[PDB]
């Protein structure tokens, strides 16, 4: 896509800190950028939309290529259109924002310059952060997160992209996803359907897959944190069902784990641990903190754990024990993954595509920071927060993943009654094992 000029892009600032074993802190200067999805997309040279609502324009684009090259990406009102405000090291997105549109949802990448996503490299490391959840109801996801997405956003690999970074394009995940407009400085209007739920969204014939960290994908009810390993760690355009990934016909068809291997504390077994007034309480903020803990200690060694802590009130609180028989522990790791996916009769392709070792393949590559809110037009949030399948009995090992009723989160409902959700995401910090807060 080329660069539209009606609307200058202004990146909010965020600073976010690294610290060193000992714990002594130095602040960086970052700011985010809002994904191309959300963007205005005109002809170039004029206001006519390339796309709206979910259908493109097919005489300004008739095939991808000739599309990529007369369409071009706006700069974004942050607050105004997108809801998304910042200040010193904190980030808030809004779920709807109206203006003479109504947009709902937002998703951000964390900037090293204007033009060049952060390359975050989190083997042997910790990345911490602070969140307020005490505002996102049963059907809502704030989702912290890496992709390994490349640092420009593809400008140098793809001349037919001149926004890059800058304008939010390259995004990918283990989903493989075809709703995205533009991929690999082509666009997707070849194959193109709109969604049957959502007047925003459809899905073309390409698909942008890479390896994806869900360090965060939370409300006030649920959590959970998940690695999901791809064939190739970094981003790679697919074509058509063979995507694999949800809205495809078959998810465990492609070359990414779309599952991940999870640990919901809910999931695992203590109801009481997560959520309004329980240890970790979301009815206030609190910090997060997750390890990367190598086989060697070192930065160049393979990922064997992922742990993490939570602290609030000045509390240090251990992740909790997953309490099903055979399914032991407060961490992820091979043996949980396998004996996890066993108990709970889902399809393993996490081992498929590389598990633990595969997904330090991708964090050995550098990945870039995602902030996001957003709702579940596939299966909704009910992965995270209720019983899913709706079918199956709560009663059943795996099934019953929050408190949320199973007619919650539709999106039609989610989006009425819901405007004014919103996270807060804050005070980033990333270091040593130990080093972002109160250890071991
Ligand atoms: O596609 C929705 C999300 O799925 C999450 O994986 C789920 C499955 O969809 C279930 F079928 C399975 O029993 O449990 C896993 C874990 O909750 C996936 O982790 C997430 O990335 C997707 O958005
Ligand atoms: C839930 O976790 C908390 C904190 O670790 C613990 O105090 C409580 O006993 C746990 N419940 C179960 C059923 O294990
Ligand atoms: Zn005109």
């Amino acid at each position: 896509q080329q660069v539209g000029t009606s609307q200058a892009e202004v990146h909010p600032s965020m600073t976010w800190q690294s610290c060193t074993a000992g714990g002594s802190c130095t602040t960086n200067n970052g700011k985010v950028v809002i994904d191309a999805n959300w963007r205005w997309v005109h002809k170039v040279g004029d206001y006519t939309n390339c796309y709206t609502g979910n259908t493109w324009d097919t005489t300004i684009c008739p095939d991808d290529a000739t599309c990529a090259s007369n369409c071009a990406l706006e700069g974004a009102n942050y607050e105004s259109t997108y809801g998304v405000t910042a200040s010193g090291n904190s980030l808030r997105l809004n779920f709807v924002t109206t203006s003479q549109q109504k947009n709902i949802g937002s998703r951000l990448y964390m900037m090293k310059d204007d033009s060049t996503y952060e390359m975050f490299k989190l083997l042997n490391q910790e990345f911490t952060f602070d969140v307020d959840v005490s505002n996102l109801p049963c059907g809502l996801n704030g989702a912290l997160y890496f992709v390994a997405m490349d640092a420009d956003g593809g400008m140098s690999k793809y001349p037919t992209n001149k926004a890059g970074a800058k304008y939010g394009t390259g995004y990918c995940d283990s989903q493989c996803p075809r709703d995205l407009k533009f991929i690999n400085g082509q666009a997707n209007v070849e194959g193109w359907q709109p969604s049957s739920n959502d007047a925003n969204a459809g899905t073309g014939n390409h698909g942008s897959c890479c390896a994806e960290m869900d360090i965060w994908e939370a409300n006030s009810i649920s959590t959970a944190f998940t690695p999901h390993p791809c064939d190739t760690p970094g981003q790679v355009m697919c074509t058509g069902d063979a995507c694999g990934g949800t809205y495809s016909s078959d998810r465990y068809g492609g070359t990414c784990d779309p599952d991940g291997c999870d640990f919901n504390s809910f999931r695992q077994g203590n109801k009481t641990f997560y959520g309004p007034g329980m240890t970790v309480d979301t009815k206030s903020k609190f910090t997060v903190v997750t390890q990367f803990i190598t086989d060697d200690g070192t930065s160049s060694g393979t990922l064997k754990e992922i742990k993490r802590f939570y602290v609030q009130n000045g509390k240090v609180i251990p992740n909790s024990e997953s309490t099903w028989t055979g399914v032991s522990g407060n961490s992820i790791t091979t043996e949980y993954c396998t004996a996890q996916k066993s108990l709970f009769q889902d399809q393993n392709v996490f081992e498929k595509h590389g598990g633990l070792e595969g997904m330090g393949a991708a964090l050995a590559q550098g990945m870039v920071l995602v902030m996001s809110l957003w709702d579940d037009h596939s299966a909704n949030m009910l992965w995270l927060d209720s019983n899913y399948p709706t079918t199956a009995s709560s009663t059943t090992p795996g099934v019953a993943r929050g408190t949320c009723d199973i007619s919650s989160g539709v999106p039609a409902d989610v989006e009425a009654n819901h405007p004014d959700a919103y996270v807060v995401y804050s005070n980033i910090k990333v270091g040593p094992i130990g080093s972002t807060f109160n250890s071991g």
